[PDB]
């Protein structure tokens, strides 16, 4: 059968959760049996996410095929099955990058290279590339409509709409609509001059998402749909949730789906939301409580952590504890000292690049060694458990990453190129994406993952430098995973502790609610055992 | 079966020739057997044209029913056999009085009075009722998309589309296509910017008529469909043709009915042009030219004399005469004398009110008479004539309409109510519509009408005076037709001339290109006879 | 000196409390000794507010002149001093009424009367007779940006600011910056997509007044001035205040009045605004609370008694009493009984027409006075009083208004026309606006109003039936006060009570924070008075 596309566009405000409304109507249709995929177009003029700084963008996601993505992918990874690759997000970046090297060595031939039809043909092509061998695409536009940003991705879907017939596509419109405390009501004016918007660049949408505080009521449902050129059942009302996991529900409870597959004339069986109405009960019914400090130094924007505070939730859900996420600054426990780590009851160091704030990383993995409070190190989290241990129990004094210190003399965690011994002696690349780690057969970590081969994602460059590592595993540390050829150290352990674990890898980007992460399950359940041993 | 609505609109500019396009599109539905109508929504504030002066929109066409409507009716007249009245023709000075004329009585119960919907209803409750009982509606919104005036019939139409459907509603846009002499190159950007304009008032267009003074090249067409989410095939072309009888024909050669029928689902033969083909062949094909002189106050704006200008048009048709009309000031003929008359095998003089420019149209009476060229008096022309033979024949000094003169002593022109004879002794309103005219046995007309009794429009006040009447009958004039119990004087003729008439009555609003009107075609006839003996 | 113009406008959504916001701005500019005014220009059809129901846009407010007005003009003189009149507010129902009437006797001298320029002219005609002899006349443009409605409207102003020039023509705009949690961020993208909307109809806004929950930051106020051509001095926040008294001062602390004193070249002292903080120290400052009960039949919109709600609120000013309005459907005191009506220190009975609930009022307003309850009733408040007095003390079985029973043996409240007795023997219009009103020696009022006359607006038809009066009187009511040579009823009071008092009048008009009213401060004393005794 022909690929259906539904175009999904923001209107009034960005932050309307776009992201997570086209993740639950993509769960929706996914929970009927169609073969479903989501896309992410993003109006930067950054080629990808990989230069970006987590406190400015928040999270770099990074898919199986080792693409560097908007955190957006993360929301469609947790809400269907289907994995992104390089083919779900794009930049305006991207596509302009692609259009000048074609044009600089002459692939349009002479031609006058337009925005119209030479970009817009580039943007279709990296949607039908990403889209065609589905039977529904949803394709989220980036940028809020009335904005310079988005409009050449609104004028492709517009053109591909024309092309693939109105018969396999549809405009999904998000909107705001206010309640006003003044007059007691929500108010319709904003969604109608953003349909006004939306159709000045040609787009009249079929299906309008109106997101208030509350429900928007029958009378203001009529409203936009006599003044938008929507049928009354395509005017969907989604409220602030208490919890996101509800929205595939809500717009179920509405049609949305059923008003979708009656479009593109799809015959597939009621949406079984069974595991999400599973996953909205755990979380409603924590029988326990526990502090978990995040210690970090993105913690200015918590979107900077979004999958590792996701996968923390996750860890709740399967072992019904609700998860109180603590984000403490790391430069703050260098400042204030480990006064600041008091009342946690386990503590995990994230993601993170430079030295600013990793000494106090280094401190709180030392404090929670020593105290016995559950400790899971992810990326830097590992590296600072590695330094602290090597620095505080091998005797390895001023022990460092030449991230941070190029030339200390005991470098644990350095480049393959870089590897060197406390006297400088040698031997004898990016990791990005999916990557094979084998688990040694003792460890922690193969009892939770209960398997002896993971696949988990890099996105890291500094490795356990191998040439210092029999001094620091002598002092008592356990090397729990290795991956490849070189052997590189992918999670390491501390025995004597109730749960230490240490990984390279994102474990986060692979945690979903329905299927949990056995890595977050096992750490939430220590942070309940140590939280009632006091 | 469901009456179906094309709402004609038109963007760029005004004086795209709407008005002819849709009543050229009605002439080929009604080719087809449909049973057709066309209604004019102008957006001026006038209750009615009554009250207009004919060098604003020109003249006010009047209906069987008595309306003084916008001339564009005159168009629809001569396009389609269906018979205007007050319904075929409202402006927004109509929807706001009965709006403001409810709302003051309390018809709207104290509900807030708002263009949307109050304004919108009244404007849809008159176009359901001058369009249902047909099979297609050509709804003409008057001005502009983009103008203020315009966006009260726009909401309207719009609301109109999605209650009645899309299966029964078509929308139609004109637009202009200029020709750049620089580049030379015909411009589709006025029409994308109209589009996004009517799309911004929440208006699909459904069909682009694009005028330009050449053909619209396929590669432009295919250039505005992809821009304005329009098939190709709806995608017309109307170049300036060098006659309006064309028009019908060319939009059939493009399939413009074909689409319309297709998505109204109408089983209707191929339409049968011939009737206008015929038209066509005989305006192309004269033997004979004449000079008509057209004498009067208005000359400043041709648009003032539109039908009379059509019905002169439409008498050369059926005598196979060329006619050159010169729209001579009568005001001229007040300054510089009958110089300016010399070289005319005809004369008219149409109608007006006001003593402007009336001397000079009595003296063009006098000049047609004594030698002997033929003239043809309507309504003023008529009255023109009546002083003419009065000071000049009947020697009645000074002679004239109490319009003008109010105390003079020979008012052979004046109301009924002030009809006085010429020592001031007397006997013991506004003429709107078809009425009924006796004609008199040994008469000219009543050898051109062949019939006795016939029906004309009028759009006066002021009659002949039939106390100053039968001391003018001695002196030689005629009264060819009178009206009414009253004996009102209708028609008057000059025996002793070749051919010398005026009526009250405006026999142009019947005159047809297909029809032609018996008046007419005698007049120009008698032109064609004078130009021969010279 | 030339008069001054600031044009107010609201984008983005309408209940922005823009009436309060140039009312506000008023206040600065009367406390730096300004002659300032204020106009509403309502853009609903309605030729004035006196057909709506108060069910719709709130309560209908009548100035001195007579003038039925919207409610904003109640606003207007709580914060200025100078008195309202029909200059003062009009419709667009007024505008092409006017037009229209002009049109159709011929003044237009047979133009075509078009939106532009002769509603336009009609507008601004309006506009300087109402604002010239004043320094600045703000013109508060009702509806919002973006709409059909208002458009008229904002093509006037636009005309206005250009003839009369820039140096004496400020636009300011309010719109929505509404605070998302999802970012925890203010939004400014609505103000952006307002003011491009403004633009779009040709007019810069000057000055932008942004509306949200809390202060708008001075990164966003900077991200709006950068967007919208505004200076950032320009940019004015305005949260939602606990007490709309704040609001001048806050106005007055970001410079606003400085920045329209500098634009229109205005030497005046510096605001002292020592009258607002009064009120405002006085409000924040009570001693005592009293509960009192507000019975009518519009209680489902409380706008519907706007005016009443502030007048008792001042009343509490002066007497320091915190007033908590319990609003009381009189159709549930039908119902469920004077079960309702306990726990109350004061009952009010407002103003209202229609007999829907007023069978409720009248036992409401025996249960006041049985159980010397203190009673205000104003107009409907009074003839259900008087109608309670007359079957509960006078023994008139089914006493009643002509208004709700036309031919009942004891019309108490009729029509002048209709006065008749019980026996139907007869003696041998709208009142609206100021009238003077005689008090009587021994009343509570003329010890209240300290005064033998007293100037209060009325809107009403039905008076107190003369014919019946004296039975009533003898029975024990006393008449407080009368006006007019018909020694019409006006006040009327229970004198066998604490607190008892009814008037045909609508003193809530007349009642401002800082000047009190002299009856709702003895309304609310006695209150405070009866709430003690408890
Ligand atoms: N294109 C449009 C749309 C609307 N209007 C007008 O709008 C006014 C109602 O004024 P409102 O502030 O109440 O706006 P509303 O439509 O109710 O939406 P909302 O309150 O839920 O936000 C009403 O006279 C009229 F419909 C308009 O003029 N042109
Ligand atoms: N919404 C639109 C539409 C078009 N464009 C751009 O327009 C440019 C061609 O500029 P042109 O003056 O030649 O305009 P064109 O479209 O050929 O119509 P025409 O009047 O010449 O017949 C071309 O780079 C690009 F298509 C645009 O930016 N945004
Ligand atoms: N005419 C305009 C204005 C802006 N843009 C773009 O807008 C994007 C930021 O998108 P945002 O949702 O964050 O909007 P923002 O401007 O911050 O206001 P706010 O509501 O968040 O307070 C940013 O890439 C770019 F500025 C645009 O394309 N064309
Ligand atoms: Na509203
Ligand atoms: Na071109
Ligand atoms: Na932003």
């Amino acid at each position: 059968m022909t690929t259906n596309y539904i175009f999904v566009t923001g209107g009034v405000v960005s932050s309307l959760g776009k992201g997570i409304a086209a993740a639950s109507l993509a769960a929706i249709l996914e929970a009927r049996g169609l073969n479903v995929t989501i896309m992410k177009l993003d109006p930067y003029i950054n080629v990808d996410p990989g230069t970006m700084s987590p406190i400015q963008h928040g999270e770099v996601f990074v898919t199986e095929d080792g693409a560097e993505t908007d955190l957006d992918l993360g929301h469609y990874e947790r809400f269907i099955r289907t994995k992104m690759s390089r083919r779900n997000n794009f930049t305006t970046g991207r596509i302009y990058s692609d259009v000048l090297r074609k044009e600089r060595r002459g692939d349009y031939l002479g031609a006058t290279v337009q925005v119209i039809p030479h970009i817009t043909n580039a943007i279709k092509e990296r949607v039908l590339e990403g889209g065609e061998g589905h039977d529904v695409v949803l394709v989220e536009i980036g940028g809020t409509v009335g904005d310079i940003e988005s409009l050449p991705f609104l004028e492709a879907i517009r053109q591909m709409a024309v092309e693939i017939g109105r018969e396999h596509t549809l405009f999904m419109h998000l909107t705001l609509v206010p309640y006003m405390a003044a007059s007691g009501e929500v108010k319709t004016k904003p969604t109608q001059h953003s349909v006004k918007e939306l159709l000045s660049i040609g787009i009249q949408p079929d299906i309008l998402i109106c997101r208030s505080d509350r429900a928007v009521p029958a009378n203001e449902r009529a409203k936009i749909a006599l003044f938008c050129n929507v049928p009354e059942k395509a005017v969907i009302s989604l409220k602030d949730v208490d919890s996101i996991y509800k929205i595939p529900g809500l717009l179920k409870s509405q049609g949305l789906d059923d008003y979708i597959c009656k479009r593109f004339s799809l015959n597939c069986p009621e949406a079984n939301l069974s595991e999400w109405e599973q996953v909205i009960f755990e979380e409603a019914n924590p029988v326990s409580e526990v502090t978990i400090g995040m210690v970090g130094k993105y913690i200015e924007l918590p979107d900077a952590y979004k999958s590792v505070i996701e996968a923390l939730k996750h860890g709740g859900l399967k072992n019904r504890v609700s998860v109180n996420i603590k984000l403490i600054d790391s430069q703050d426990v260098e400042t204030r000292g480990v006064e600041i780590l008091k009342g946690l009851d386990a503590i995990l160091v994230p993601g993170g690049f430079g030295y600013r704030g990793v000494e106090g990383m280094i401190t709180t993995a030392r404090f929670a060694r020593e105290n016995n409070i559950p400790y899971l190190g992810i990326c830097l989290g590992m590296q600072v458990a590695l330094i602290d241990y090597a620095r505080h129990v091998a005797n390895m004094e001023n022990a460092n990453s030449t991230e941070f210190v190029p030339d200390c003399k005991y470098p644990v965690v350095a480049l393959i190129t870089e590897w060197r011994d406390e006297n400088g002696n040698v031997e004898v690349t990016m990791r990005l994406g999916a990557q094979q780690c084998q688990l040694v057969d003792d460890s922690l970590v193969r009892q939770l993952y209960n398997a002896p081969t993971i696949v988990e994602r890099h996105r890291h460059r500094y490795e356990v430098n191998n040439m210092l590592l029999k001094q620091i595993e002598d002092a008592g540390l356990r090397v729990a995973g290795r991956s490849g050829d070189d052997q590189l150290v992918e999670i390491i352990e501390v025995p004597n502790h109730p749960w230490f674990v240490a990984c390279q890898f994102h474990p986060e980007f692979t945690s979903t609610p329905r299927d949990g992460h056995p890595l977050f399950a096992g750490f939430v359940k220590a942070a309940s055992e140590f939280q009632k041993r006091q």
